[PDB]
């Protein structure tokens, strides 16, 4: 009844401003199970809802890896669902900030990369019959 994840977003600064961008970073926003495991058995599909800045903003893969990769110079928030393959699972919705700027004492040792990221679990209280390949 329990599937621990991880869910959340890596981000890299660029050094240097993009020119005609304006962008800053390289990211990724995901969502992975805790170990390894084929999510797809029991996932859909996975909606990520980005800023409307960007481009076709729903993003919607259905085989792993589930993670979206970016460039920008903002942060927002992304509305990750997860939809099950019996329908009548009800979906989970997660919601993640995009993190790209570090605190003080990280941009003085000169790192690069940030992370945000929190694990979290899928709770199937009852789940359906067919769910029960899980
Ligand atoms: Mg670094």
């Amino acid at each position: 009844i329990v599937k621990p994840i991880v869910y959340g977003n890596v981000a890299r600064y660029f050094g240097k401003k993009r020119e005609e961008d304006g962008h800053t970073h390289q990211w990724t926003v995901y969502v992975k199970p805790y170990r390894n495991e084929d999510m797809s058995a029991y996932v859909k599909k996975i909606q990520f809802k980005l800023h409307e800045s960007y481009g076709n903003p729903l993003r919607v893969v259905t085989k792993p890896p589930y993670e979206i990769t970016e460039t920008g110079w903002g942060e927002f928030e992304i509305i990750i669902k997860i939809f099950f393959i019996d329908p009548n699972e009800r979906p989970v919705t997660l919601y993640h900030l995009l993190k790209l700027f570090q605190s003080d004492t990280n941009a003085m040792l000169g790192k690069k990369t940030v992370v945000s990221e929190f694990y979290d679990e899928m709770i199937f209280q009852d789940p359906t019959a067919m769910m029960q390949q899980l």
